[PDB]
């Protein structure tokens, strides 16, 4: 094995200048983890860590739409909320029969909603999971206007979160995103991303729920290029993703974690040694500049923390990051902060292709355990930060949803977006199955987590595969 990086998991003043490193010497323990699949088996994933087979004949969740990134109506507690006896959630939506194809459609993105009654049990309800469309949540137009005049060709409502909190009682934190780009997907100046919220009010009877408002789009974050990159940085950068969250350590304040990258220059020469993470003295560690030279120096995640500056939540400000993955991988998308027996769980997802050279691992969810939300995080499962992948051979290429490798597993892109929800409970989307493509949602998960490991429940519903889409309510608002 490589020596992985110790971690202490203490807790650091949230406004403190501290980041804690997912470093190569950590990410690397996945590999170390992984076993030669014995054919024609095509896992190389321990046990623990893989998510089960999805069926290939799964249910859409809408024939006419299709979902990827999904969240619940929620509270700042992470509780998920029932409405008047209703089940809601919030997806990224996109128009199959609209002329663009799947791999295209996040230029198109809307956010939309879904309701079904609440309290039925999973294996009562529609294998589809009964979700009913509601429609585009926020009214034609009214995102686009956080931009202004600028040039654009598409502009895009990416991730966040929704919060049951003025007859408006939700406020939807998502990610506004504009685009200005040649027929062939190209750039012609760096996409705009801005953290937005709009608020709006849910209302239901007992034949339909719907929302009123979203109007009026409030602009809360761009990045700065001191912490979190920007466009003119990096005209590839990611920034998006706002989990809005109470931490009960510091009552009075409202935080947010959100993806973004480092904020260097693209084809800067920044890692360090702290980021490759071995002792000076290990015989076996990395050299710095072969990492550089290897062309790790284009990964650089980090997961941002910011906090509200008005007790209204409409100004907020940056804080330096909480976690970076520089030289490791480029992606820490939709971060949460999930609070378990006193400690702080921060998950975030990340594609296998977006590895730096010399650190593979699956599509899938990554976990890190700490004392606060400013901790030297703890990487789960053996310090590796790998919670849940789909079935993988890491001893094979990775190849692409859209051409999947054939020496690879089928359901190697299986799922993505996988989001922790109260008691352990994973719901995903399907993104390839063999030639199928999805923009469905996933059958929920159930993972065990247990100080800095976790075990996928494998007799959780069907040998480990609960209901399609099953995002259930635990608290009634
Ligand atoms: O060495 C870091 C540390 O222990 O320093 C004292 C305090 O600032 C703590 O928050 C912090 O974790
Ligand atoms: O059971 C083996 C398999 O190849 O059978 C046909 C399809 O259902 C595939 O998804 C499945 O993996
Ligand atoms: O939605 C899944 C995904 O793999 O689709 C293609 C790209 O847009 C990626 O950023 C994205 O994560
Ligand atoms: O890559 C070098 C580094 O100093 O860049 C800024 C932060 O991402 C730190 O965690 C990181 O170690
Ligand atoms: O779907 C739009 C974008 O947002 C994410 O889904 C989550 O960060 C990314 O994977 C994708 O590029
Ligand atoms: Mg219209
Ligand atoms: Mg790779
Ligand atoms: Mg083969």
């Amino acid at each position: 094995y490589p020596i992985p990086t110790p971690h202490s998991g203490q807790a650091y003043d949230p406004f403190a200048d501290f980041t804690a490193k997912w470093t190569r010497a950590n990410a690397r323990q996945i590999k170390a983890q992984s076993h030669v699949p014995v054919s024609p088996d095509q896992n190389s994933l321990p046990l623990n860590l893989t998510m089960p087979d999805i069926p290939a004949d799964f249910p859409q969740t809408n024939p006419d739409v299709w979902v990827w990134d999904t969240w619940p109506l929620a509270d700042v507690h992470g509780n998920q909320l029932s409405f008047q006896g209703w089940e809601v959630i919030f997806s990224l939506t996109a128009d199959p029969h609209a002329g663009y194809v799947f791999d295209d459609r996040h230029v198109h993105a809307r956010i939309g909603f879904f309701y079904r009654k609440a309290g039925i049990p999973a294996n009562q309800r529609p294998i589809d999971g009964g979700w009913i469309y509601g429609g585009h949540l926020f009214p034609d137009g009214s995102s686009v206007k956080v931009f202004g005049n600028v040039p654009m060709t598409q502009n895009a409502e990416w991730s966040g979160g929704a919060r049951f909190v003025k007859n408006n009682n939700v406020s939807l934190y998502y990610t506004a995103t504009s685009f200005n780009r040649n027929a062939q997907g190209g750039n012609i100046t760096p996409p705009i991303a801005i953290i937005s919220r709009a608020d709006g009010q849910i209302q239901a009877d007992d034949k339909h729920v719907w929302f009123t408002g979203f109007d009026q789009h409030l602009p809360l974050l761009a990045p700065d290029g001191k912490y979190y990159q920007t466009g003119q940085q990096n005209e590839f950068f990611s920034f998006r993703d706002p989990y809005v969250f109470l931490d009960p350590a510091h009552p009075g304040k409202t935080f947010m974690v959100f993806e973004g990258n480092t904020a260097v220059q693209r084809g800067s020469r920044s890692c360090t040694e702290a980021d490759l993470g071995y002792s000076p003295n290990d015989p076996n560690k990395e050299d710095l500049n072969a990492v550089m030279d290897s062309g790790a120096i284009y990964q650089m995640a980090n997961v941002g923390l910011a906090v509200a500056t008005n007790d209204e939540l409409t100004q907020w400000k940056f804080l330096p990051p909480i976690l970076s993955g520089n030289c490791v991988n480029d992606q820490t998308e939709r971060p949460q902060i999930y609070l378990k027996d006193g400690k702080y769980y921060l998950f975030t997802i990340s594609h296998r292709t977006t590895y730096a050279a010399g650190v593979d691992g699956p599509d899938g969810v990554y976990g890190f355990v700490g004392d606060g939300i400013r901790s030297d995080f703890i990487p789960l499962n053996g310090l590796s930060g790998l919670t849940l992948g789909n079935p993988t051979d890491l001893y094979q290429p990775a190849g692409a949803p859209y051409a999947l490798n054939p020496n690879q597993n089928p359901r190697t892109f299986q799922s993505y977006s996988h989001y922790v929800m109260p008691g352990g409970l994973v719901e995903s989307f399907i993104d390839a199955i063999g030639p199928r493509r999805g923009g469905a949602l996933a059958p929920t998960v159930k993972i065990n987590i247990n100080g800095t490991s976790t075990i996928l429940d494998r007799t959780y519903g069907n040998a480990g595969l609960g209901g399609y889409g099953d995002i259930p309510a635990n608290l009634p608002a």
